[PDB]
């Protein structure tokens, strides 16, 4: 019964981590390209976005439809999609052309996700769902870490062109056997299906008071790890008078921070989870969601005011690896606390939902936060930010034992 969770488990993460290795390709891939085609940087922004908005659209449009439609047909042909651009965009020549291979290729980008998670959901018992979900979301980081060194090295034995294609026929290839070896649901190979503890309707299912204040939460917290993530440099170099090298570190500290609070996050919230008991009040999760809040605001708080002209970088890097572990649980644990709470028929759309709001707050965190700070100053800036985080979590401790399975009332 473990053979078929390891073969499916496998192929779930070879299929995702081609999905982000194609999908960030042309960064990795730069340099040839523009020592090859005399590039402007406003072409690149220009390609980059129509990517982003691609994907931002698909996001939302995959997880509706994702909704309805298997999950074994929908990944294979997404990722076939992604191939077949990739192996088009070896050919292309003049600018309009790449932009709308590219905006193709975002488009596709969509279908990586929803069905991972419907088949996640089908296929493991809830005591195991989170540490499954942030083994298998850590594929992206493993592919991210990986790249750039094999993108390097190809580079210096060919070009581009014998670049692309490989990865795009390797696309096609594993596309076809992610096709043959995923199973949608365990009664498709003849075993005894799980049991879960009148189907629910989107009308009964907006009405829900919890997914406003889950997405709310994720709001505030996306913003506010996409705000200090973006300016924690400037703020360091411009006022603290530190070095570049510094910022560095902390970057990369807080990377790390990130990686290990989404795992250890998940890991624990499904032991408390499994330990403890049943009831449709409240959720098991919400004591470690609270905790790595508190942890937010209060490394926030050390950091904006401890630091000075004249500190260690020891202290700089425990912060930022503190704050990158505090910020990188909750929100790991709000896609997951989306997706298993919804009533099984509309596993998709809350998480699409949800989606959307981390749209909506990681654009508030922008151009505003930016000019806040050019009026006043970098310290008033984090300061308001910090006080909003304290604010949403004191809100969403409040809120701690509003009924949590949304759907049909009974
Ligand atoms: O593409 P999506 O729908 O945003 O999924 C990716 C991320 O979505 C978040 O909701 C999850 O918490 C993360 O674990 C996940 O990595």
């Amino acid at each position: 019964y473990g053979y078929y969770r390891t073969v499916i488990f496998s192929a779930m993460f070879g299929g995702y981590s081609l999905y982000y290795f194609n999908r960030k390709t042309f960064s990795f891939v730069m340099p040839s390209l523009v020592e090859e085609i005399p590039l402007d940087k406003d072409d690149l922004g220009f390609i980059t976005s129509s990517q982003s908005a691609a994907y931002a659209i698909s996001k939302f449009v995959s997880g509706v439809l994702s909704d309805q439609m298997s999950a074994r047909w929908l990944f294979s042909s997404g990722l076939l999609l992604v191939g077949l651009v990739n192996i088009f965009f070896a050919w292309s020549s003049t600018v309009p052309v790449f932009a709308a291979l590219w905006f193709l290729n975002g488009l596709a980008q969509g279908l990586g996700w929803p069905p991972c998670g419907k088949v996640l959901r089908k296929w493991f018992e809830p005591s195991q769902f989170g540490t499954w979900w942030a083994i298998l979301s850590t594929s992206m980081n493993l592919a991210g870490g990986l790249g750039p060194i094999l993108a390097t090295i190809l580079a210096q034995s060919y070009s581009w062109r014998s670049t692309l294609a490989l990865s795009g026929a390797l696309c096609v290839v594993v596309s076809f056997l992610c096709l043959l070896l995923i199973h949608n649901e365990p009664a498709d190979v003849g075993l005894r299906n799980l049991d879960p503890m009148e189907e629910s309707t989107l009308q009964e299912l907006l009405l829900s008071p919890y997914l406003w204040v889950l997405s709310t939460g994720y709001l505030v917290v996306f913003g506010v790890k996409t705000c200090c993530t973006d300016w924690g440099q400037f703020f360091l170099i411009q006022e603290k008078g530190q070095s570049a090298l510094v910022g560095s570190s902390y970057m990369s500290a807080l990377e790390v921070g990130g990686l290990v609070g989404s795992i250890a996050a998940g890991y624990l919230s499904d032991r408390a989870m499994a330990k403890a008991g049943l009831s449709n009040y409240g959720n098991p999760r919400h004591g470690l969601l609270l905790f790595m809040m508190a942890g937010m605001t209060v490394s926030m708080y050390l950091f904006r005011v401890t630091v000075t002209s004249d500190s260690p970088k020891l202290w700089i890097l425990v912060l930022g690896a503190v704050f990158g572990f505090s910020s990188y649980g909750p929100i790991a644990l709000f896609g997951v606390i989306a997706n298993e709470s919804a009533p099984p028929n509309l596993c998709g759309t809350s998480h699409a939902i949800v989606g959307l709001m981390a749209n909506v707050g990681g654009f508030l965190a922008g151009l505003p936060f930016s000019t806040i700070a050019k009026h006043y100053s970098w310290s008033t800036a984090f300061w308001v930010a910090e006080v909003i985080c304290a604010a949403s979590t004191a809100a969403f401790f409040l809120l701690r034992n509003i009924r949590t399975k949304m759907g049909r009332v009974s």
